[PDB]
């Protein structure tokens, strides 16, 4: 019945890709192809590093086995559809690592700290530039990386108001709310619990494991787009009307943790063009296949779903537009945004490729008109 | 197979106990001994009688045998526990519709539906019955009958505490009330024969859910201080209680479904009393599981060192009192005048806690 993690445990032989893992365009699909298609593999592998990155491991004496042993079958158990697949799992816990570990221009450390993890890769001497991992506690930090994981778990390719249309079991079991963000939780908690082979987390006391729990499930619950747009003026007015983040306030760490959380979940249209086009293309294709099932049902096919007609372009500026570049403004605004001093004035890789995919959507739209 | 009502829908021994339904302390007790301890129709024969008394099944042009065969269902699928069973279930349904469909003094009267037992000669009264539409006051009514089903009579804390299946697979969030809400639902929908809602269109069936799980979901005492807090927010702003306003009419309904869920403290002694040894006994069940386990006995829930008086006196100060307070300062409660007013709901709570405070100082 155990699911457990192949005998080779970390694979050797993708050390050349993987360095790039501190990338923010990390080339994610020559990682698939390298692994191998439907391998299974991806996540655990990366978690692995990224876990040994920041030393996680020694901060809370994980068992190695066991962690192998709960991530492997959680990755098993993401479908293979076009988008919700463990590889935008892997791509999402990528997002949250580059967001919370890469220098950030001007961020302060927070005082009287000693207990926090950082990566290897932040080797700077500056105080010009802080990061995120600095000011967030090791066991913050680990409930944010392990919600990435987990966070879309099972998913059916399906909409949350898809399911609640059709009165799906799982929308009646949730009673029409956050349905696929409460199952993506319950679900790959009593994956965990299943298990003692899976108890990575056997070294955290009873008050640590309880406490890691809510927060894991608080960041996997705010990936709900129904609820983006409360998050984002919440954040906001910590922002605006409030004195700003207080690192030292737990409710605002967890208000960063979930910021973050969404940022890096829909982080598709502020990669480089390439990335952007093959996570359009996933999307699209999960989308369409809800469009054939609506219409098949006698159900009006939901805007944007509709193969004959597609307006691809529209879904892509409006999404920008809507969601993306208002979420990237504010965290932006919080002064969290990696970037670099220009020679202040600030260079900001996440916004600038944003724009870029702004503008390129936008010139579809007039030639198509 | 399905579990359908039986055969005489409408059960002809009750008649002397049903008609004393527009009485608020109703004897309920009397009515479990009428038709019998475990029969399991007590529930299923009071809302009967609630919706006929209504014309609900004329509003909506229910049919009967699907109401009944679900009713029956439902109060089947409630325990034979001390407390949160169905009985419990037709006392908090009995309450909303008392509370909206009992003359209220001086209240502003406004598709709407009306009890046989209100006179519409007194223009000095109203009834929430005729501020708030028919499908509203249903979705209330439906709501209370559900609110509990398939409880196993521990608290949310201890389904957390002890990581019961129910609490992971809901995320430690509202489980039992997310629980009673979505099996009761499940229920439903798992056979034709319990369909009495087959009449309403789409978009009225789909706004009927929604109001019916915010009603259930409202019930979760861990919100108790924010709904209280939010009503008393839209009372003391400007322009009151719009009756026009659909989200001002949720947050009565969700108040209501409130007040008739922990409306005991606030009945005559005697029912009072009786509903005081369900809870206790619940509780005590409770720590008895909790000291089998390794788990501290939570406050008031140890029977070998019980508080009964404190539990009874800081539950009225803490938890019915201001909700009591927030819902009269509304002018919601049902009461006569007599300028002034005799409520006979906020009495019988000063009484009961008198009692509770005498007891604590005699110790
Ligand atoms: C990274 O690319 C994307 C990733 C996602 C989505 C779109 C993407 O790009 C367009 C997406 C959109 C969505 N609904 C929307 C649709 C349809 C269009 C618009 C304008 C806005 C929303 C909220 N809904 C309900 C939804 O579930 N998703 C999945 C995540
Ligand atoms: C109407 O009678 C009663 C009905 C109830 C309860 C108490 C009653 O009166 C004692 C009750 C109380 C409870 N917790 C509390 C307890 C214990 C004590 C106090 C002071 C306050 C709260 C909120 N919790 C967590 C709980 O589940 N319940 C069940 C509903
Ligand atoms: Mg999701
Ligand atoms: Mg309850
Ligand atoms: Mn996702
Ligand atoms: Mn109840």
């Amino acid at each position: 019945k155990p699911i457990l993690a192949p005998e080779p445990l970390v694979m050797d032989n993708l050390d050349s890709i993987m360095e790039q893992l501190n990338t923010w365009n990390f080339p994610i699909f020559d990682l698939v192809e390298n692994i191998g298609r439907k391998c299974g593999r991806i996540l655990s592998q990366v978690s692995y590093r990224l876990f040994e990155d920041m030393g996680l491991f020694e901060a809370f004496k994980i068992p190695i086995r066991e962690f192998m042993n709960y991530f492997h079958a959680l990755e098993i158990g993401y479908r293979d559809i076009p988008y919700h697949n463990r590889i935008h799992a892997t791509d999402v816990l990528h997002a949250v690592w580059y967001l919370t570990t890469q220098p950030i221009p001007g961020l302060s450390t927070v005082i009287g700290g000693s207990s926090y993890v950082f990566s290897k890769t932040y080797n700077v001497t500056d105080d010009k530039y802080g990061c995120l991992s600095g000011n967030i506690p090791a066991l913050e930090l680990m409930a944010l990386y392990v919600a990435a994981a987990m966070h879309d778990y099972d998913h059916p390719g399906r909409t949350n108001a898809f399911l609640v249309a059709t009165s799906a079991p799982q929308a009646v079991l949730y009673n029409d709310r956050s349905v696929l963000e409460n199952h993506h939780a319950a679900a790959a908690w009593n994956l965990f619990m299943s298990r003692p082979e899976y108890n990575f987390l056997i070294n955290l006391d009873h008050v640590e494991f309880k406490h890691f729990r809510f927060l894991v499930i608080e960041a996997i619950l705010a990936t709900d787009l129904k609820k983006h747009f409360d998050f984002v003026a919440k954040f906001n007015g910590k922002v605006n009307d409030d004195v700003g983040i207080d690192w030292t306030n737990e409710n605002d760490r967890l208000l960063v943790c979930q910021m973050c959380i969404k940022l890096a979940d829909i982080n598709g249209p502020a990669k480089c063009k390439e990335l952007h086009l093959q996570w359009t293309d996933g999307i699209v294709n999960e989308f369409y296949e809800q469009g054939d099932e609506e219409a098949s049902l006698g159900l009006p096919i939901s805007p944007f779903m509709d193969r004959s007609a597609p307006q691809l372009a529209n879904l892509q500026e409006s999404f920008i537009s809507h969601i993306v570049g208002p979420l990237c403004n504010s965290y932006d605004s919080a002064g969290l945004m990696p970037g670099k001093w220009v020679e202040r004035k600030i260079y900001c890789q996440i916004t600038q490729h944003l724009l870029q995919n702004h503008k390129m959507w936008k010139k579809v739209i007039e030639e198509e008109q």
